[PDB]
This record gives C-alpha cells, sequence and structure tokens, in this order.
C-alpha cells in the first residue's frame, strides 16, 4: 500500500464519533477488514484507518479517525473535526443514554468542523434486537429533523457498514 501504488481522485477526512461502547471501532474494523473485531476494548485517544472506495466511477480515499468516546479523551480528539468532510455519528440501539447524547455530539461536530459537515447517523448493534431501547421510528425522525442521513448497522454481522461510509462520501461529492 505505498503512496505510488494507490489510485484516487479525492481525499476525504472522516471521523467516527459517539458515546463510549457504541461500536465505533468495530465499525471501522468491519469497513477496513470485513471482520468483527474480537475483544474490542475502549479506544485510547484515537485510531486511524483508510480505504479507497468507488463512488459513481470516481475513486475516493477515506482517511478515517476513530475517536475515543470516553470524556477523558475529549481534549485529544478536538483536532480530528477540523477540516473533516464527513462523520459517522454512532449510537447503540440497546442503550438509550447513547441516543440521548446525540444532540451534544452533533452540536460539537458542527461547531468544530464546518457547519456543513456531512453527517450520517448510525444506529449500531441492530443485531441485538431483544435489547432494543431506541425505536427505528424515533431515530429516523430525529435524523430528518436535524438534516442527518440515517441507517441502522451491525458491526458484528457487517450489515450496512460499507453503505454508511459510501453514502456519506456520495453526499459530499454530489449535491
Ligand atoms: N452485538 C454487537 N456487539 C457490538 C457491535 N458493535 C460493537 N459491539 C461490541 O460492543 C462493545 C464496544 O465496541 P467498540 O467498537 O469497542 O466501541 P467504541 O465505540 O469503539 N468504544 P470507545 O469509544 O470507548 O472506543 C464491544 O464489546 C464490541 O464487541 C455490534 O454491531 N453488535
Ligand atoms: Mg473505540
Amino acid at each position: 500500500g505505498p503512496l505510488g501504488s494507490e489510485t484516487y481522485d479525492f481525499l476525504f477526512k472522516f471521523l467516527v464519533i459517539g458515546n463510549a461502547g457504541t461500536g465505533k471501532s468495530c465499525l471501522l474494523h468491519q469497513f477496513i477488514e470485513k471482520k468483527f473485531k474480537d475483544d474490542s476494548n475502549h479506544t485510547i485517544g484515537v485510531e486511524f484507518g483508510s480505504k479507497i472506495i468507488n463512488v459513481g466511477g470516481k475513486y475516493v480515499k477515506l482517511q478515517i479517525w476513530d475517536t475515543a468516546g470516553q470524556e477523558r479523551f475529549r481534549s485529544v480528539t478536538r483536532s480530528y473535526y477540523r477540516g473533516a468532510a464527513g462523520a459517522l455519528l454512532v449510537y447503540d440501539i440497546t442503550s438509550r443514554e447513547t441516543y440521548n447524547a446525540l444532540t451534544n455530539w452533533l452540536t460539537d461536530a458542527r461547531m468544530l468542523a464546518s457547519q456543513n459537515i456531512v453527517i450520517i447517523l448510525c444506529g449500531n448493534k441492530k443485531d441485538l434486537d431483544a435489547d432494543r431501547e431506541v425505536t427505528f421510528l424515533e431515530a429516523s425522525r430525529f435524523a430528518q429533523e436535524n438534516e442527518l442521513m440515517f441507517l441502522e448497522t451491525s458491526a458484528l454481522t457487517g450489515e450496512d457498514v460499507e453503505e454508511a461510509f459510501v453514502q456519506c462520501a456520495r453526499k459530499i461529492l454530489n449535491k
């Protein structure tokens, strides 16, 4: 994967944000490696990944900053919002607390990045439907009201992970 071997037309800076334990790191690992990370522990500060996707015939390299959700890491994660084109905003459909935090994540994102940062809302862990605390309906209405894209995902199965990243990039390229 050296510099001279890659082909891309666009370079986008993305970040993944949301409460601790929502599955942000598993989402990135799923996207890059097409595997469910085993024994995922809390991210210490931040981690990084990149992947080139095909969006409408153009190749887009996504530089992805997987930020720690724990409040102790707030100060070291400020940097990754600045000049970011898009963000996956993640909550856990089994934890209402993670959903209730979205307004604050959203507000901080739009203040630190440009107000027009493209945000896709990811209701993660949808494979755990027996433990669901947040309905699809209320989340979709929250997204509509706050001009966010929205889908539910499973980092465990892989379902909708690729689509979340791709649709975020798609919206950036085209009005
Ligand atoms: N069943 C299920 N478990 C998931 C899913 N995504 C993540 N998990 C699990 O949920 C826990 C947290 O995942 P993790 O990616 O580490 O969360 P995080 O948002 O990165 N946490 P932090 O902000 O502290 O780094 C782990 O035990 C992980 O295996 C999912 O889609 N389904
Ligand atoms: Mg993490």
